[PDB]
């Protein structure tokens, strides 16, 4: 037989049994990724949270050239360095604050926004895709308020995504195309003066302040497209496998209708029990350190599998079930870990709980509308997430 190969599955409802066993019998070892590179699976929390707190697994190194490759690059090498690079330009509390979900009215358009995608499913009756027509058109929209860009703008970046955020052996074309014309999109953002809100307004002034004339208009314009593509992504993805993990649990359904202040609480375990990054996280070994039984050469690629930690009994007792009164509840590396953790963390969290929120209260009664086996799987993406989610209430 040949070397165990990565990922295992596409299917964001169902841990496969393959991930407990490497967990207890090898919780490092040797997998091929699907560009032929061989890389180190981590899949242990222990083990997970050593590499993702040792900056000498490198985020930035990943995309050097001849490293052995999760998978084929989506953006510039320069654009793995983002936060680096944000960072560098000053940038990094700017952007921050811009981002995060107490803004004035944000969480009001946010509510808004929902109930008025769900009147309009429930006007159009059911089966409605909850995927496709509220939690991805809710992504977007926050996204497009939180940068300061018109709604209307959203669905054609959007489109971008489903490329974008592919998991490819190689190259894509589309991908370029896409990237250098929502770069330009972005640059004539920075230069509309209609654009004086969110985090686009914000850029678009220290563009213009003594202190950054030196930052180029190439990072002004990434920050834009990279932080609606990451957000957009990783909020609707998230939200719709939520999504999928409540309506499976209709006990917890109704608890939450009935006790709606236990929300952020069940949100958490839902980050913890998601499924919806669909390869491990990758870093490259800049020095040769020892993890568990594994000695890692410079140079060689690791992969941090999320689910392995989330789902590890010694440090999640019971891990496949949602308990909203864990002691260590916010401990879960659904947003990662040290150096990149994701700096969006409290924006998505407040998306799903107002998303949640506004459906069990409109919808109290959802459940799929088709057996759940027959949901489609997105394959070779960076999420794992069904083509449509079609509901009844
Ligand atoms: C529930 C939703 C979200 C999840 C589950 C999530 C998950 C993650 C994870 C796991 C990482 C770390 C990747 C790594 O270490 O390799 C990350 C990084 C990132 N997140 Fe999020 N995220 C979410 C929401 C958002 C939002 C709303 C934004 C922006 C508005 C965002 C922007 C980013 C960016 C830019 C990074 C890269 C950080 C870096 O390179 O250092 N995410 N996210
Ligand atoms: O900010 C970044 N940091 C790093 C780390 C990163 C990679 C993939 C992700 O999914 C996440 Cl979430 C983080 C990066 O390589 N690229 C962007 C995110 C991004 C990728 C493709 C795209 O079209 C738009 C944005």
């Amino acid at each position: 037989t040949v070397l165990l190969e990565v990922p295992f599955s596409a299917r964001g409802d169902r841990i496969p049994d393959a991930v407990a066993e490497l967990r207890t019998r090898e919780p490092i070892r040797k997998v091929r990724t699907i560009t032929g590179a061989e890389a180190w699976l981590v899949s242990s929390y222990a083990l997970c949270t050593q590499v993702l707190e040792d900056r000498r697994f490198s985020m930035k190194e990943t995309a050097a050239a001849g490293a052995p490759r999760l998978n084929a690059l989506t953006v510039p090498p320069e654009v793995v360095n983002n936060m680096g690079n944000i960072a560098d330009a000053g940038l990094r509390k700017a952007v921050m604050k811009a981002i995060t979900p107490k803004a004035p009215g944000l969480e009001q358009f946010l509510r808004d926004t929902a109930n008025s995608l769900l009147d309009n499913l429930i006007t159009e009756g059911a089966p409605a895709d909850l995927r496709n027509d509220f939690a991805d058109p809710l992504a977007t929209a926050l996204h497009c308020k939180v940068l300061g860009i018109p709604q209307e703008d959203g669905p054609k970046l959007f489109r971008s995504l489903s490329i974008a955020f592919m998991s490819s052996a190689d190259p894509i074309p589309a991908a370029k195309i896409n990237w250098d014309r929502d770069i330009e999109y972005m640059a004539g953002i920075l230069e509309n003066p209609n654009i004086t809100t969110g985090l686009m307004g914000e850029l678009s002034r220290l563009r213009k302040d003594p202190a950054y004339s030196h930052v180029s208009d190439e990072l002004f314009a990434t920050i834009g497209v990279t932080f609606f593509g990451a957000g957009v992504i990783s909020t609707g993805s998230f939200l719709t496998t939520a999504l999928i993990s409540l309506i499976q649990r209709p006990q917890l359904r109704n608890l939450l209708h009935e006790k709606p202040e236990l929300i952020p609480a069940g949100v958490e375990e839902l980050l913890r029990i998601n499924l919806s990054f669909a390869d491990g996280l990758p870093r490259l070994a800049t020095a040769d350190i020892q993890v568990g039984d594994v000695l890692v050469r410079k140079g060689e690629l690791v992969l941090v599998l999320l689910e392995g930690a989330n789902f590890d009994p010694e440090h999640f007792p019971n891990p496949g079930s949602i308990e909203l009164d864990r002691p260590n509840p916010t401990s879960h590396l659904a947003f990662g870990r040290g150096q990149h953790f994701c700096p969006g963390s409290a924006l998505g969290r407040r998306h799903a709980q107002i998303g949640i929120e506004a459906l069990l209260k409109k919808m109290p009664g959802v459940d799929l509308a088709v057996p759940i086996d027959q949901l489609v799987w997105r394959t070779r993406f960076q999420r794992r997430i069904p083509e449509r989610l079609p509901v009844l209430w």
